[PDB]
């Protein structure tokens, strides 16, 4: 269990991206980081599309897969700017 987990499994890419964009903006405002985006592994559709979005989000310092024991490539860690 972690704080700041975003549960995105079962969403469309468009809905997932919108939830993530909002969550990041909220986190920057509240000075919260890191975020754990739990999109699941699956076919990698949500991880790849979310990452493509993350490149473009000005609130994000960096992002990467979680460690293998903390969800691995089924979770994207988002480090939010201060």
């Amino acid at each position: 269990r972690f704080d700041n987990e975003l549960q995105l499994r079962g969403l469309s890419v468009e809905a997932a991206v919108e939830e993530l964009r909002a969550a990041i903006a909220e986190a920057r405002a509240l000075k919260e980081t890191p975020l754990r985006v739990v999109h699941g592994k699956g076919m990698g559709v949500l991880r790849r599309t979310l990452r493509d979005y993350l490149k473009t989000d000005k609130n994000v310092e960096s992002f990467h897969d979680a460690e293998a024991n903390q969800g691995g490539h089924g979770v994207t860690i988002v480090n939010v700017k201060r």
